[PDB]
């Protein structure tokens, strides 16, 4: 979209000389969008006087009448990356082993030269608390699992009956157990997440030459590469002069995942490759110093201090842990609703579109699909400019709702879940020409959703990647909740629209039977 | 306000055909601002040969000369709409009721066939640590409350003296205590908020006809819509093409809510509110989701009959920091003059009014923008000649004060721990409708800045700002009277009134532990 | 950079007399850049007829014929300052006193008239649990430590050797132990921040008279101010009317630090003055009922009531506190790593560029360095105009790699830290001149970093502050890693230009070796 052109006069004081040159240039200002990544529009400039601002007719070195400058502007996939901060390593699933000693003798000591347990160690110095605790069965236990069935829970599922082993119990020696924490092999790396910076290259290709015919004689293309990094950029010669202003404001705003760590697995049915296995999680989940229960990251001291330990039930104290988030989301998808610790919970259902991303091994980004219209300015030394546009007509050839990876498509739990748009469309022209995807006129209580723009290739046929995310405002339960999809050309005309219908679910919510 | 303006010759290659076609048309690229709701200003383009871009005179079915095309914009008033995701339900309050059983006996075993408490069900199996947990008074408390004080708290404040009941202690059967956990009959569920997106809708009013005159002969009024869901439309025919390019940058940014868990009164199929005037807005570190943790939202049936030396602690213990607590507790800081910290009215300002006005389901959220947005619209008409018609009204500010959260008295804050409310009362003087900018500068020391407001009168009409504006002081003394210029600007940027803001802040409260 | 200029007749009508007036201005639309505190630029109106838009001739009180109107426009340096909430007040270090009582009595009793640790008050009620708890040794290891050695730890270290103390074993008399809570005389303010604000303030410097030489004859000197307060003015008499729009989106967001809690030290070798001593905590170190152990502001209940207390050691439950914060911050500076709770993890390593700030004694803002660029719409009563811009050559003086605070130049640690570019670049022109500073062309797996502005003055030196941030996105070990800094001038051109060449050292992780 151009927003401004026009002529001015670019007067620049050369600081050595302090001398003055002035020059009247034409100063274009035209968008650059996210999903741009055709060459469908071109700006032509006139240029009179090729070659090297009239000429001297005719070795001779001179110069030549007439042509046009044709420039034409697209911009690479954006992407949203974190840069990230190790901080510590954390394990898959910490694991309680249960030992009952065939002697009936059990330490736990602070000073106990060699425990039950054993003692870890992070170098030659033993770690705090690695050698767990140890329980006995009470004296209350042992009484009531005599005579008739003690309602104690114990840890290890103790019998303590006396004609279970009477020739020990007699001489005071009760059965006893030993609780010992240990690691899974496999471990995660968690980088903590730093802020969101856009990321993107502009590509300017420039091009000089020598009814409804404009045929082109020899050109010689010239490509210059605009972006946060290098934010300007000049043509060979010096006709033209870019500058990258800025993008504006996004109408949806990114997801604040700032705070939260990035769990990697640590290398020594196969798993996905890539950022499969990754996990994002709140610090709320996690226990830095280890001393907290049924958080990531629990640590010895927690698991040895837990209140009433020996009376509680197995892998007490050992709940929340990277096995058990994850278990926890697959659990969610296979009900239609959104993983909360998988970073796939922001592709939507597919972990391909984020190894499209071009970064190092360790790195995140996510897609960016709001609208970012990057301003860019040319200025170029030839008076005269045009825009030339390429309209093809388009149709929509599918549209449906479907739930988080597309385990079932035709609608969604209302308010727990959220549906995932998915459109095919068709460029019907012989030419690559851009297009705007929108949703409106929708029922009562949806949510609304911003545009898309795909660029699409002669003939080809598009689809949206990463799909639109649909919520509903209400917590009923509807069988054909309707909206509008409307595919428009360049230039803003209705090429196809249809009518999109899906249903929602009701919500469901948890309940306690009293007694 | 109009940003560029010229004539582009915008050349179409027809894709089925490829075919070009070449038109020159204007090009008028301008904002659109956040309160900007009424017509007050208008574009006029010159329009040639009218009816059918001269004409053939003269069932003929042809053209007339000459008219000007009247075109408008106007923005609907600015949302921050967040997305909801259902999470868990949450109890207004957990109450612990505690038993002193007749006959002296108390059981909360684990396989307990039926423990004094009962247990809970979720379906058909029962509740793991629904039956709460006993309390036997020690030996050690006998001993003490049989010839002195014991000095020992108990839960039930057991009488644990020999003589208060001994015919019943000399035979083993010490008193005791059942502690079980209960729940409220009121429910609220627990909403996790997504991305912020803003939620406008652009009004391009277009009418094509067929000293200080300019008569309107009879138009036809056309209305077409922009914004983040449609950025693009087109009028009647094919005179005008508009495109929604984006806003600019806010300058104050949108508070940070993104991760935070909504909570809203479950229905159960002197008053309270309606809508969202019970709702708050929480950080998951005053939640327990699993339930696992004391003192927490949520807390669970584990965390009550675990929590350590649970018989040594005073009643109700581990069943704090509940959404009844929580909201009593917001309750307080406005009796204070402070603003509270769960509600969601901490970022209206003190009313609900303002948040009911949006127009989303009743499972929504959204809060009020009221920092600058400036959406940026480009225009393309097929007419060759463009003019800017602004109306110009004088205002006069008809009242300005400090206020505290929710007006509980006005005049001053307490300096760090409260902030004040500026509202300002303004009135349209003019005969037409004119926009007006709102401005706070020239402040005294240590005064923080505040973006400026603008606000559409209607002619005649008495405005105001809404929600306030929040002002906060950057040190912690004690000021009579701290000093800021209130600007009421007029279009085209005259200061048509302006009076100085005065106000009193209080010195910062702090703790205190006296040891000894 | 200029965006947009051409003529516009805007027509006003009166609202008291509904009557209309039209003028046909110059509307140049341009922005203003972040960095951008010189008058590098000018914009010149032709201005005919001067004095009060053709004179009368010739007291007279007429008009002059032709002069230049000169237009500059300067931006104060970029914060984006948050504002404090107070919440409550915090302790640099609690600390534990352990108490052995000559005549072996301990009490803790809830209703206790004097305990052996005394209660605290909040005015003239005593403090619920501030009489800390009391320890016994048990007769398990009262057992073991007279015959061998008892492995159990106690709190206080206990002997409980029968012969140590046998005169008062005897009659009953154990060994005891007090543990009361006592609070460091240094004491921190929290305040919880909020949404950042963007503040600066645009000078717009407009002066009217009365081959390369340009002399100024008497001219009269008027500012304009804008901002975010302010966002509009006009000048004398009615030529020129501003208006700030806004900015462009920033490429690389904010941190996200809005929902953290700002520690002040409370006031009655030294200490800096300000917030050197300050520190900004997320809200999971903290508690603010103090009812959780090992958090910033633990109280009496979590210290009294910790499961197992008189089992554990010294100073338990009492870690994690804000001495011990900034104790963990300071060693990751030594290890060439960036503080967690510090708030000059953002400046870089030097407070200083945190006191450049002008709010109040309470205030905390960062600088930005992403790109800002705010839109400026100028409409002057003169029909031509022109811009007048310096260009200057520079050469780039001195490029290194540094840790943080510069404990050590040439690299950093590959994910656990992270890099600063510091850039010397000297004017070397005879004007004040705008320049650009780029990082590109890097080698694999280095992560972009956004292009800065710097505003020199002539024949002077300047330098980037704060430095850019430079991150790695894989854990190898590189011997060199290179990029290319760009020197550009005003108009896009590159004065001078050097490759950067740092290592990187791989990253550390943590290890448990079990038995
Ligand atoms: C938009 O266009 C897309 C194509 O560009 C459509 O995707 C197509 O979806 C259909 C089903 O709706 C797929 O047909 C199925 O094919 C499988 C076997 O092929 C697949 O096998 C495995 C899965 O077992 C998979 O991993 C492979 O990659 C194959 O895709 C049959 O068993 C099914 O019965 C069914 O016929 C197409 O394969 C698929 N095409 C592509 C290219 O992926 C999409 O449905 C369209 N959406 C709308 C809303 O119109
Ligand atoms: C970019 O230009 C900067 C100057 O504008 C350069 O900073 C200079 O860095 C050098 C070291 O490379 C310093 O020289 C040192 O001086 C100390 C003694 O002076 C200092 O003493 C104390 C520290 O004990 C300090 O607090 C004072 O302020 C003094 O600065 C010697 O002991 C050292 O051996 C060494 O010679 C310069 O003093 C310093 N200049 C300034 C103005 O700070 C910077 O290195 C340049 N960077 C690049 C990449 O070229
Ligand atoms: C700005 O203008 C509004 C009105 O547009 C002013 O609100 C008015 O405030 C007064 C109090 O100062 C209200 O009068 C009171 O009414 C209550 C009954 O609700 C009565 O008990 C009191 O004794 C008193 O008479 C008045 O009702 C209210 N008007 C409206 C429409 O709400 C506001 O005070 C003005 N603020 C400034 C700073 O000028
Ligand atoms: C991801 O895949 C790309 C190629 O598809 C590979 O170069 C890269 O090393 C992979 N990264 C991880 C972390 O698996
Ligand atoms: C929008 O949909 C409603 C049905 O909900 C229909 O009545 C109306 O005509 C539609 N309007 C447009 C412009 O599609
Ligand atoms: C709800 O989901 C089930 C499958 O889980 C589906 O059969 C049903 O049709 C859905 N509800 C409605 C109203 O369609
Ligand atoms: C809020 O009030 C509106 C009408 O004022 C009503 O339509 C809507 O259902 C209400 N929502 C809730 C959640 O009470
Ligand atoms: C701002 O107010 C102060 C009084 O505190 C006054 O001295 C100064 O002149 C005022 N400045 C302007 C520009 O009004
Ligand atoms: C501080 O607040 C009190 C009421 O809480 C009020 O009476 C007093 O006037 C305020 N301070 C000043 C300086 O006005
Ligand atoms: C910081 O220093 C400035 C002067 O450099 C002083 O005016 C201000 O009071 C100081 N603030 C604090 C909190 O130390
Ligand atoms: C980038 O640097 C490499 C040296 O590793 C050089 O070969 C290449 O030409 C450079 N590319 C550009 C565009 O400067
Ligand atoms: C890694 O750091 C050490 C000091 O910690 C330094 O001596 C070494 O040179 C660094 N690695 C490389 C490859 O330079």
């Amino acid at each position: 979209e151009v927003i401004a052109s026009g002529r001015l006069e670019k007067c620049v004081v050369d600081g050595v000389t302090e001398e003055l040159d002035c020059q009247e240039k034409v100063v274009v200002t035209l968008t650059v969008g996210n999903g741009q990544s055709l060459q469908t529009e071109a700006l032509e400039f006139s240029l009179s006087c090729l070659n090297s601002d009239c000429p001297c007719s005719c070795t001779c070195a001179c110069r030549d009448l007439a042509a046009p400058l044709r420039v034409s502007l697209t911009k690479s996939p954006l992407w949203a990356s974190y840069p990230l901060q190790y901080l510590s390593s954390f394990n898959w699933k910490p694991l309680e082993v249960i030992l009952r000693p065939s002697n009936k003798v059990c330490k736990d000591g602070d000073w106990e030269d060699s425990p039950t347990c054993g003692w870890f160690s992070q170098g030659g110095v033993r770690v705090a608390d690695s050698q767990g605790f140890c329980c006995e069965c009470s004296s209350s236990q042992v009484w009531d699992d005599t005579f008739g069935s003690s309602k104690e829970r114990t840890r290890a599922n103790l019998d303590c009956d006396f004609w279970s082993d009477p020739l020990d119990i007699l001489i005071g020696r009760k059965p006893v157990s030993a609780h010992c924490l240990t690691f899974d092999p496999q471990w995660y790396s968690g980088y903590e997440l730093g802020a969101a910076s856009l990321q993107f290259e502009i590509a300017i290709t420039v091009e000089v030459p020598t009814q409804f015919l404009s045929p082109p004689a020899p050109s010689t293309r010239e490509v210059l590469h605009l972006g946060p990094s290098v934010p300007l950029a000049s043509s060979a010669s010096r006709l033209l002069s870019a500058k990258l202003l800025g993008d504006l404001a996004m109408y949806t705003q990114l997801p604040a995942i700032s705070n939260q760590v990035l769990m990697v697995p640590q290398p020594p049915d196969a798993l996905a490759t890539n950022r499969s296995a990754w996990m994002l999680l709140d610090k709320t989940m996690l226990s830095m110093d280890g001393l907290a229960c049924d958080k990531v990251g629990t640590g010895f001291s927690a698991f040895r201090y837990q209140p009433s330990g020996c009376g509680r039930a197995p892998q007490a104290c050992l709940s929340g842990q990277l096995k058990d988030l994850w278990e926890a989301d697959l659990a969610r998808i296979a009900d239609g609703r959104v993983p909360l610790y998988m970073i796939t919970r922001f592709t939507g259902g597919s972990d391909t579109t984020l190894q499209s991303f071009s970064g190092g091994p360790l790195s995140f980004a996510l897609p960016v699909t709001s609208h970012s219209q990057s301003l860019v300015t040319l200025s170029v030394a030839a008076d005269g400019v045009r825009l030339v546009t390429n309209r093809s007509p388009g149709k929509i050839t599918g549209a449906a709702v479907c739930r988080f990876a597309g385990t079932s498509c035709g609608g969604f739990e209302a308010v727990a879940a959220r549906g995932y748009i998915y459109v095919n469309i068709t460029n019907t022209g012989r030419l690559d020409s851009d297009y705007t995807l929108t949703v409106s006129n929708c029922s009562s209580n949806v949510r609304p959703i911003e545009a898309r723009t795909l660029a699409v290739r002669a003939g080809s046929a598009a689809s949206l990647d990463p799909p639109m995310e649909l919520y509903v405002e209400d917590q009923a339960a509807a069988a054909a909740r309707t909206c509008t999809v409307s595919l428009y050309d360049s230039v803003g005309a209705v090429t196809d629209s249809l009518t999109l219908s899906f249903y929602t679910n009701a919500t469901q919510l948890h309940h306690h039977h009293h007694h």
